């Protein structure tokens, strides 16, 4: 297993055709999970499942620039379930990050941070038992 919060360096940033795979299990009674692709202190892509936001389950996506969050992108579809194993796959594409959960397409997030070669970290945080975090070129 891996220790959470987890820091996975992405040497030289991300590039199109780069596939990142996170394997884990959501804790029972989980409240939140967050993936943070970072460009220094900026968060290029924050992918944040929320298990209880006003008693609803929602995925919140955003970008943080100079310490300020931007305009959120919300997804009704919520594939996660407390206490169950999951797989998140983030495929870096020319115009967006493509997220699939448990082999099902979930969302696309357009690149607001254009310097892909500077998004050199993925942080993994939240109410999970983290099993594996890696990348490969497809
Ligand atoms: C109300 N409000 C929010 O709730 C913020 O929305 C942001 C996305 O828009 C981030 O999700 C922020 N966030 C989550 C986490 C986090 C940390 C962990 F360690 C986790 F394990 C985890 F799962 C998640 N860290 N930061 C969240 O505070 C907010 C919104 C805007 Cl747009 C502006 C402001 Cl000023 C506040």
């Amino acid at each position: 297993p891996l220790i959470v919060p987890y820091n996975l360096p992405l040497p030289g940033g991300v590039v199109p055709r780069m596939l990142i795979t996170i394997l884990g299990t959501v804790k029972p009674n989980a409240n939140r999970i967050a993936l943070d692709f970072q460009r220094g202190n900026d968060v290029a892509f924050h992918f944040n499942p929320r298990f209880n936001e006003n008693n609803r389950r929602v995925i919140v996506c955003n970008t943080k620039l100079d310490n300020n969050w931007g305009r959120e992108e919300r997804q009704s579809v919520f594939p996660f379930e407390s206490g169950k194993p999951f797989k998140i796959q983030v495929l870096v594409e020319p115009d967006h990050f493509k997220v699939a959960v448990n082999d099902a397409h979930l969302l696309q997030y357009n690149h607001r941070v254009k310097k892909l070669n500077e998004i050199s970290k993925l942080g993994i945080s939240g109410d999970i038992d983290l099993t594996s975090a890696s990348y490969t070129m497809i």
